[PDB]
């Protein structure tokens, strides 16, 4: 059992390099618009507290260089939308996939295509944490890398990378330029909230373990939503709702294991630990697989 990303080809053909003066980062080219982080218009002296509006007045169309590999795009308009710039270009991307922009909820997963200088370098699976950070793997130059899901033909873009916080976790926006959580595109102290564990995801992963033949943690007990939620609170797990129970319905049905029974098994794991045993080759409880992801990789 492994985190698996979506095939990246459809997004790879959308990545470009954006340069404003001496500042370069990655952009996303869809139809005749390139999307990128607005901090492309900054220099180092700006970063403690940029006035983006004032910085952008000194910028004309020709001050943005956009390159799609070799293909050299002509910028014919620009605007700022929240924390992204939209550069209108003369040429529609011929490789534009069917796509949508979506603002995800905490707990939801997506693939990241990490890019440097407009070139794709790696793909991996990630999650929006409850505190609205993502635990990405990004180096300097990665801004403008995107997070997405692929449903049949359609690319659903949900994340654009902006910044690494001092703690080494990552913050960024939806493709409308609104940050997830309370983060801002300046270099101030921005402490994260409690990184709580995504309970419904852990349950989904326990079901995937049963589907794949790891069953040692199935115990004799059941519990109630309220009693389980006391336990979740003590262990900094998200509260489980009836909605969560409902979305676990297919996995429950497939395995014959009532969601509240699986809850009682999780309770025991939280209270007693894993006593040196593994689940799906992991020595901790994994929370970055959704119910939806589990179905994908199991059947
Ligand atoms: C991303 N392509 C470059 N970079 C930044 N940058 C780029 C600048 C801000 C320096 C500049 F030229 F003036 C504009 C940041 C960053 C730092 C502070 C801040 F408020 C923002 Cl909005 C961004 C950054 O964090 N990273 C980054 C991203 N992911 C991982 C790492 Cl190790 C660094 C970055 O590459």
């Amino acid at each position: 059992f492994r985190k698996m990303a979506f095939p990246s080809g459809k997004v790879e053909g959308c990545m470009v390099q954006v340069t404003c003066g001496t500042t370069t980062l990655n952009g996303l080219w869809l139809d005749d618009v390139v999307y990128c982080p607005r901090h492309v218009i900054c220099t180092s002296e700006d970063m403690l507290n940029p006035n983006y509006e004032d910085l952008l007045i000194r910028k004309s169309n020709h001050n943005f260089l956009v390159q799609a590999g070799n293909v050299q795009l002509r910028v014919i308009g620009h605007s700022m939308q929240n924390c992204v710039l939209k550069l209108k270009v003369d040429t529609a991307n011929p490789k534009t996939p069917k796509y949508k922009f979506v603002r995800i909820q905490p707990g939801q997963t997506f693939s990241v295509l990490a890019c440097y200088n407009g070139s794709p370098s790696g793909v991996y699976q990630c999650a929006m944490r409850p505190n609205f950070t993502i635990k990405g793997s990004f180096l300097n130059g990665s801004c403008g890398s995107v997070g997405f899901n692929i449903d049949y033909d359609c690319v659903s873009f949900c994340y654009m990378h902006h910044m690494e916080l001092p703690t080494g976790v990552h913050a960024g926006t939806d493709l409308e330029g609104n940050f997830y959580g309370p983060f801002v595109d300046r270099q101030t102290a921005q402490a994260a909230g409690t990184d709580t564990t995504i309970t419904v995801n852990v349950l989904a992963w326990l079901y995937a373990a049963v589907i794949n033949g790891d069953r040692w943690f199935l115990n004799r007990f059941t519990t109630t939503l309220n009693d389980f939620n006391l336990v979740a609170m003590k262990y900094n797990y998200e509260p489980l709702t009836q909605d969560h129970v409902d979305i676990l319905g297919p996995l429950s049905a497939q395995t014959g294991i009532a969601v509240l029974d699986m809850c009682a098994s999780l309770k025991e794991l939280l209270q007693n630990g894993m006593n040196g045993r593994t689940i799906l080759g992991s020595a901790l409880l994994e929370d970055e697989f959704t119910p939806f992801d589990v179905v994908r990789q199991c059947s």
